[PDB]
């Protein structure tokens, strides 16, 4: 039951949640989310490119036909922020970790329009995340990158680890070029603790998994110290 639109694949995960998948040209998949929140849609992560991100927005108009209120992007790398210009051109309010916005020029990304900040416990400072509906934004600590953030969807089973979390069969932690090898394991575990009842763990580079993806990721990362 996956749907294709252009270069993008969509999979419904829950009545009001879909995974978007885009490919960097041997094609490399990256996943984000689409959430229907009453009369408005919320997006987590861009596609790799502006043209792919415009395809997400066009699919949403065709299949859901509700306005896209805002997008949260989960770190300043191309798979998650490559399509910022497309979001801005479409009039979608964009939010990213302050640190992602600060790193964005140095990582070749366009900054979001708004900065999220976080408490010492990892939870977003709520005044920086106005009207986020069911999206619960959590900074787990440095791991895949220093700026990586994660998102749980309230009212559902379903938390999004972005590029921090790898699937439970993985043999590696992917691209570690910008990683914090010392703190990674703790950050993975902190994600798990933040969303303790999430049973469907969505991530950037594998299909959705169980909580096993969290504990497996942390076990791998333990060996990086
Ligand atoms: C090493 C493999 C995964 C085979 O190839 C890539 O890394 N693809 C990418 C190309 C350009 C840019 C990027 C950024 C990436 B993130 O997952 O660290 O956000 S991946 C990636
Ligand atoms: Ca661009
Ligand atoms: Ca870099
Ligand atoms: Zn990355
Ligand atoms: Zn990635």
């Amino acid at each position: 039951g996956d749907q294709r639109f252009g270069d993008l694949v969509f999979r419904q995960l829950a009545p009001n949640v879909w995974q978007h998948t885009s490919y960097l040209d041997g094609a490399v998949a990256s996943n984000g989310l689409i959430v229907r929140d009453g009369g408005r849609v919320l997006v987590v992560d861009t596609a790799w490119t502006d043209d792919q991100t415009a395809q997400i927005l066009n699919w949403i108009k065709q299949e859901i036909n509700l306005p896209v209120a805002l997008a949260v992007v989960t770190h300043a790398h191309q798979d998650k922020m490559g399509g910022m210009d497309a979001l801005h051109a479409a009039g979608i309010a964009t939010y990213a970790n302050a640190l992602s916005n600060q790193l964005a020029p140095q990582e070749g990304m366009v900054a979001a329009q708004h900065s999220l900040t976080f408490a010492a416990n990892g939870w977003v400072e709520p005044a920086t995340a106005p009207n986020f509906g069911p999206l619960k934004v959590f900074y787990p600590g440095p791991g895949h990158t220093s700026d990586n953030i994660t998102v749980g969807i309230d009212g559902t089973d379903i938390a999004f680890g972005g590029c921090l979390i790898k699937d439970s069969k993985a043999k590696s932690l992917g691209n570690l070029g910008d990683a914090d090898t010392e703190h990674y394991a703790a950050s993975a575990r902190a994600f798990g603790a933040a969303f303790p009842k999430a049973s469907m763990i969505v991530m950037s580079h594998s299909a959705p998994d169980s909580r096993a993806a969290i504990t497996h990721t942390a076990r791998m990362a333990d060996k990086l110290r």
